[PDB]
């Protein structure tokens, strides 16, 4: 427990730096880009949960659920902005895909990563799991680009 916390704290910045180097669809496969942005978002979800555990006892999650959901949304926006900048010089012969990832896909990966972590602590996060679970289908009805299952593949490896 104290060993896991030490490892997350120690490797946080380095892991994020490393993942950020594999987001360029010009040189990387789409599967790689999706996996690495997802691993970034999952890392962020763990940091999120750590930060929530140290909120005052009266600052319950059901008390201000807009705050937490917006934090989650802002995470997707920020990772998406990073991804955009990293893919700015993309050309027609890019290895990754014909299309650089829409914000819908980064959003989907974000909600996925947060759900996986937040379902482990339902007693704390039952107010949020409602809105996030719909957003998944809200986005799954917004864009089933087939590649939706290629996103599910990136959220799968252990
Ligand atoms: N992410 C690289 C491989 C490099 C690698 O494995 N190093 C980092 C990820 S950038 C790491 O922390 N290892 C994998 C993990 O622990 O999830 C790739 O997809 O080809
Ligand atoms: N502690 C985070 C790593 C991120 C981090 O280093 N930031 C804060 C977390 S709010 C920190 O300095 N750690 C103090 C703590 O959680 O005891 C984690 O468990 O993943």
């Amino acid at each position: 427990k104290a060993g896991r916390n030490m490892r997350r704290k120690l490797f946080g910045v380095l892991r994020l730096k490393c993942h950020s180097l594999f987001l360029d669809l010009q040189v990387n496969s789409l599967q790689t880009v999706c996996t690495n942005i997802y691993k970034i978002l999952l890392l962020q979800a763990y940091r999120f949960h750590a930060c929530v555990l140290q909120l005052p006892f009266h600052q319950q999650v059901w008390k201000n659920p807009t705050f937490f959901l917006r934090v989650i949304s802002d995470t997707a926006s920020l990772c998406y902005s990073i991804l955009k900048a990293k893919n700015a010089g993309m050309s027609l012969g890019a290895k990754g895909a014909a299309g650089p990832l829409p914000s819908e896909a980064v959003q989907w990966l974000c909600h996925q990563a947060f759900l996986l972590k937040l379902t482990r602590h339902r007693v704390t996060y039952v107010p949020l799991l409602g809105s996030l679970r719909t957003a998944q289908t809200q986005l799954s009805r917004k864009l089933p680009g087939t590649t939706l299952t290629a996103l599910e593949a990136a959220a799968n490896p252990a």
